[PDB]
């Protein structure tokens, strides 16, 4: 016997980002997760998460990237939580072979954001503890950083909650039943209805949307990382050892450098299992390419951060065939919005996202230019049953 302004379903990055945006300005809002965010089953958990102004993926992206670090500002200062550290991001290549370093160059350019352009020996020289040949390039974002993910999501849930929002934990939404004045959703636990739904399961998307009567393609990947015992007088954050995503002729590769000796933190971006988020196996080193694709990229460009294996984890990457996210309202609803589909690299954005999404179901719009990220872009291959 309870309504509610809006429902959030799946209260994680983008979810509980967009409760906290709805609660803020006294929406009723309702958030249901399967589980109890932040946790280690979905694509949030390894701790840290790399933000990135001038972005490889698309110079179209840097508006956002730019709102969303100015609302992790606000939130480190809105939380006692640890939000972000200003590592600064590192960007190398093969010179003229990396596309994703050549579109970080020409963003950055731009959008007149401040960076360093350097290459081979000075690499090696300003970062002691990298070694790339001499026919690499780079460039170095120092106002960008690393985000303890888990920390954002905790810190969101509180103050939303602290606010009047309702979250409802280890809730699994079977279904959705929706109308054109309002919407209603079935779980194990009961029925809630509101006017408007937010829909952002990460994984799940690819087997709960067609729910609503969309056909999109979503794969998930199983995306593993490591945390490896370095030279701390090269790899600590202290020592200003940056975090970095880059390309090299077997793919991409990002990491953290280590905090409070941690350890350094490595994943491999370009290759991932296709699995299931019901079936996928969240245990490190049951393959052994976990461990191995780490340890040739570290014993090649990193040597003195390739040491005992100190931390694993188990994550998951959901991707739409050009990459680029998932962020409308539902074609046949407009009281339905969507967040799906942010193939490896949306965190960063899940602050400016949770506005976003706070924007569209409140009216229908956004400030936000979100045309690249539109449900009816060709490339999708969107449709309904
Ligand atoms: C996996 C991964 C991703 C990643 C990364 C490293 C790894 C190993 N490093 C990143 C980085 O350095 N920088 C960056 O910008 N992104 C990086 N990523 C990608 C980023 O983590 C993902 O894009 C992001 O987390 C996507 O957010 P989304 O909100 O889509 O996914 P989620 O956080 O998993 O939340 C989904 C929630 O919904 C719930 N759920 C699922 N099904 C249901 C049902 N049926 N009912 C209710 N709730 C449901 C989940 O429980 C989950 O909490
Ligand atoms: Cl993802």
């Amino acid at each position: 016997s309870t309504h509610f302004d809006v429902i959030v379903v799946g209260a994680g990055s983008m979810g509980m980002a967009a409760g906290y945006q709805l609660a803020k300005q006294g929406v009723k809002t309702l958030l249901v997760d399967a589980f109890d965010p932040p946790h280690t089953n979905g694509s949030h958990h390894g701790d840290t998460r790399i933000i990135r102004h001038a972005y490889g993926e698309g110079r179209e992206y840097v508006p956002l990237a730019l709102r969303s670090q100015e609302l992790w500002y606000e939130l480190e200062k809105e939380t006692h939580h640890k939000i972000f550290t200003k590592t600064g991001v590192l960007v190398f290549g093969p010179k003229g072979e990396s596309a994703f370093v050549a579109e970080t160059m020409e963003a950055a350019k731009e959008h007149s954001l401040t960076v360093d352009l350097l290459e081979g020996d000075e690499i090696n020289k300003r970062w002691p503890g990298i070694t790339v040949p001499e026919n690499y390039n780079a460039i170095f974002e120092p106002n960008s950083g690393v985000l303890f993910s888990e920390n954002c999501i905790r810190a969101y849930r509180e103050l939303a909650e602290a606010r009047g929002a309702k979250v409802l934990t280890h809730t699994r939404v079977e279904d959705f039943d929706i109308s054109p004045d309002s919407v209603k959703i079935e779980t194990a636990n009961g029925s809630y209805t509101a006017d408007k739904l937010i829909v952002s399961m990460g994984a799940w998307n690819s087997k709960l949307l067609s729910k609503l009567n969309l056909d999109i393609p979503l794969q998930p990947y199983r995306q593993v990382v490591g945390f490896f015992e370095s030279d701390e007088s090269k790899y600590s954050n202290d020592i200003d050892f940056p975090g970095f995503m880059v390309e090299v002729p077997n793919g991409i590769y990002y990491g953290f450098p280590s905090f409070g000796g941690c350890g350094l933190k490595l994943g491999y971006n370009t290759f991932g299992q296709k699995i299931d988020p019901d079936t996928i196996n969240r245990e490190f080193g049951v393959y052994p390419e976990d461990e191995s694709n780490l340890r040739a990229f570290l014993e090649e460009y990193m040597p003195g951060a390739n040491g005992e294996l100190k931390r694993g984890a188990v994550c998951m990457y959901t991707k739409t065939l050009d990459e680029h996210f998932i962020i409308d309202l539902h074609p046949e609803h407009s009281n339905v919005v969507i967040a799906a589909g942010f193939s490896g690299h949306g965190f960063k954005f899940s602050s400016g996202v949770g506005e976003v999404l706070s924007q569209l179901a409140l009216t229908g719009k956004t400030e936000h230019d979100i045309s690249i990220f539109s449900i009816n872009r060709p490339a999708l291959k969107e449709s309904l049953q």
